[PDB]
């Protein structure tokens, strides 16, 4: 029994996380192969970052330049290159830590385990969700740039973000391992400001069916809902549209409980409507977006890594 | 900025999880060294869960009884010791990931990471207090038996918890890595349950300078209070009552916020009486008690 919010465990990401140090600025790196991924940013000062060309920094900047630390070892870069957002330092060293490893984009709604390093060093590890307006609610503080996000598929590692900025709402902003931003942001000192946020929706019923397998089923209700009935209510109080491939994911909880996906969504629409009352579910008075279906049946069954 | 619940990165642990299995039983050990410690109750038959006598059980037992798994490599086990309610298996190889670490008792209200395995496998990594009922709000299946706490103070682990068993309201009880359980709890199917739980008041007001550091004041008022008019009215809503020493340990974010103690603890007693009215604290709508004043200050 109980349920946490829980993330994958960190050792296969912590054996890739260097410090990558350039001119001032040191930020984070993930040591992959023979090659270190990190915002590109670290290349900028302060008249830089106002309004910056990449290209034309990068072409001024030798291997030397980049000091790059694994440990209390210093790596030698041979290499560097852009891919968007991400500089790529190529360094004489494979690391020897290497895991299975892949580059995956992850979709608004998905979640993803963040492992805030400082100085390259791991210093914490927390659950979290791409949001429906492509920012991360995270926890970070300056030198946490380059720290990463990533899911683990059985042995596999899929690295879904690498941190590169705060927005002025205190969120977060960043790319996937491509250097390509989630959102409308830019890696550059001017006004951006995050969407208006929105609930994801599947990820609330995932959340209430780990409710009801632990027990609380206060909000359960004897009504169903057709799917347009519900997204017209969902729309309405600023939640994600709820699709058929959603539904159809939500299918074995739905199977494991007895309750089907719209008789869920129906207990969703009172639950909008009319509030807690006092009442809590699964210890929270408010609807938890950030566990996937996924994320239910990995923790209400013992997936192992 | 940004506010997380956050767990101590679990590389160090996840290296030390071995699968320890006994006849039938298969649970969790921790391999430090030449010796892989997990719960003794791996040594319990179905006749002997109500009322093992473990030394007895223990005596009979060989180490060719003992398989321990450390990936795919069985280990051997070259002895076997009780120490309370903890197993020691010796065995023939010294773990080669072993981290610098320690053995450490923690407090009601401290908080840990727990690694949760099943076989000897990591599965997952979240954060834990110890409830003042000496019970922690786990998720754990059956074969999470010896999934450990820990905390990652710079470089060292210290283990501070291993878990043993799920009480009826589906709560956790285990022991620190001495074999001796936090709470007046046994390693016997016995009837047992937890003392009605209250909220760690020093570890709420952690949280409320936190949310300060955060730029969310609403909550704060005009007033301070004594320490004893503020622990008569926060045990009415089942709060722990808040020592000399909680607030001396606040200090440090009294000082960064600008705000007193009794000043933060009248703010505290508000929120007891209103609620939030429809309005949030770092993302909550209760009042969040599983954040020391260290890991507020660290977080922050
Ligand atoms: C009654 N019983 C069963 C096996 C084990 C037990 O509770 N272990 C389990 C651990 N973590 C979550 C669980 C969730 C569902 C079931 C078991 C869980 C145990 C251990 C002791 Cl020391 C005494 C009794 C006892
Ligand atoms: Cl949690």
């Amino acid at each position: 029994s109980g349920f946490r919010k829980m993330a994958f465990p960190s050792g296969k990401v912590e054996g890739c996380m260097v410090q990558v140090t350039c001119g001032t600025t040191t930020l984070n790196g993930l040591w992959l192969d023979d090659v270190v991924y990190c915002p590109r940013h670290v290349i900028c000062t302060s008249e830089d970052m106002l309004n910056p060309n990449y290209e034309d920094l990068l072409i001024r900047k030798s291997n030397h330049n980049f000091l790059v630390q694994a440990g209390n070892v210093q790596l030698r870069v041979i290499g560097h290159s852009m891919q968007n957002c991400v500089l790529k330092l190529k360094v004489d060293t494979a690391n020897p830590k290497t895991p299975k490893y892949k580059f995956v984009r992850i979709q608004p709604g998905q979640t993803f385990s963040v492992l805030a390093c400082y100085n390259g060093s791991p210093s914490g590890v927390y659950q979290c969700a791409m949001r429906p307006n492509f920012t991360i609610k995270g926890s970070f503080l300056n030198g946490s740039c380059g720290s990463v996000g990533f899911n683990i598929d059985y042995d596999c590692v899929s690295f879904c973000y690498m941190h590169h900025m705060e927005l002025p709402t205190g969120v977060h902003a960043g790319t996937d391992l491509e250097g390509n931003f989630y959102g409308p942001f830019v890696d550059r000192q001017t006004a951006q400001a995050a969407g208006t946020d929105t609930t994801i929706t599947v990820n609330v019923l995932a959340w209430l069916y780990a409710a009801v397998i632990n027990g609380d089923r206060w909000f359960l209700n004897r009504f169903t809902t057709t799917l347009n009935d519900f997204n017209l209510v969902a729309m309405k109080y600023n939640y994600e549209p709820l699709t058929q491939d959603h539904v159809d994911i939500l299918g074995p909880l739905s199977a494991q409980t007895g309750i089907a996906v719209l008789d869920m969504c129906a207990s969703l629409k009172e639950l909008l409507q009319n509030g807690m009352n006092g009442r809590t579910i699964l210890g929270s008075a408010l609807l938890e977006d950030e566990f996937t279906p996924f994320d239910v049946v990995r923790q209400c069954s013992g997936v192992t890594f």
